[PDB]
């Protein structure tokens, strides 16, 4: 099928500034709309990122567009705890250099017991002192980790390259069985916290002006596509260990 893993440490996307104005009141509208400007930023360094994936090129462009859009939420998180494990020892919710939270955001955000539900994540990468290439591949499989109901066009075209990525994180954690497992059951539990995540997106999206929270034009057009999907169960996330 193919070191892939050196090839991801190289394509690792740049820094994004939120471009936070701190002049402006900390409202829960204004500190959305920002993070929703980062969101749309970090959107296009994935689908940049992606192209350039070892194996992503041979999936149909259908099932890359299902995956980009049924994944992002999961990629961003999982960016984010990294970002605040590596910067901050996982002492802040680190954004961007220019937006990172502390208690007072996190309240001010009214995103207060998801932001919590994050921290618990970059807290999971301390106890388990993540390293850079365990990361790396750990977000491609996150981009392989939820599919439609029905699968995709070319279902077995993907289970190859997923299949392909599990091998390579259980030849990482050598450099065994018990650091595999660890991992593994990190990764499942991303998808609770993004349901999570999700469901306040899609309740910020569907009553945006009534609250005054504006999206770039990136996500609407990922939400609109994804949220119908989701909510009518068409999403599948795809477990290491069913709950
Ligand atoms: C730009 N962002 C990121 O870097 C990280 C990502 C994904 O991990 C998150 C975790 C968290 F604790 C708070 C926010 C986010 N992030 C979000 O983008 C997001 C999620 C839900 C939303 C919104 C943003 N926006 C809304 O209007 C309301 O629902």
């Amino acid at each position: 099928y193919f070191s892939p893993v050196m090839v991801l440490e190289n394509i690792e996307p740049e820094i994004v500034y939120a471009g936070y104005d701190s002049s402006k009141p900390d409202t829960a509208e204004n500190l959305l709309s920002t993070l929703n400007r980062l969101a749309g930023k970090q959107m296009i360094q994935v689908v940049k990122w992606a192209k350039v994936l070892p194996g992503f090129k041979n999936l149909p462009l259908e099932d890359q567009i299902t995956l980009i859009q049924y994944s992002w939420m999961s990629l961003s998180s999982f960016a984010l705890s990294w970002r605040s494990y590596k910067h901050t020892n996982s002492q802040f919710l680190y954004f961007a250099p220019d937006l990172v939270f502390n208690e007072e955001k996190m309240h001010q955000s009214a995103m207060y017991e998801l932001c919590q539900g994050m921290h618990q994540i970059s807290l999971q990468f301390v106890r388990l002192q993540l390293t850079f290439e365990e990361y790396t591949i750990m977000k491609v499989l996150l981009l392989l980790s939820t599919i439609p109901k029905d699968g995709l066009k070319s279902q077995a075209a993907f289970e190859e390259m997923r299949t392909n990525y599990i091998k390579e994180l259980r030849k990482m954690v050598t450099k065994s069985w018990q650091r595999f497992y660890q991992l593994t059951k990190l990764l499942d539990s991303m998808h609770d916290l993004v349901s999570d995540l999700l469901e306040f997106c899609f309740y910020t999206f569907r009553e945006s002006h009534a609250l005054k929270v504006e999206f770039p034009a990136m996500l609407v057009e990922i939400i609109s596509d994804q949220l119908p999907k989701v909510e009518s169960g068409n999403a599948k996330p795809l477990y290491f260990h069913r709950k």
